[PDB]
């Protein structure tokens, strides 16, 4: 979207790649949906691969 | 949400009990947000529970 600057990062990169690191192939994710399922949609795409 | 009448029925309770007459453990569920994540949120309750 054009005309619209965000200054917050994007942390679901961040998030994989400390999940990978971790070497945690089993795990809880609590989400709360008032800030939205985004990083959620993310982490349960990656899920599968 | 007040003032708006939605003729289209909820789709979730005959998604989730065709689910448990089939006998369905494990599964593959694709979506596109489209529609809303209503119901990926119950088929993701549903199989926490």
């Amino acid at each position: 979207h054009p005309f619209v600057i965000q200054m917050r990062p994007d942390l679901k990169g961040a998030l994989l790649s400390l999940i990978e690191y971790y070497q945690w192939d089993k795990f809880a994710y609590l989400y709360d949906s008032d800030r939205g399922l985004s990083t959620l949609q993310a982490v349960l795409d990656s899920a599968a691969e």
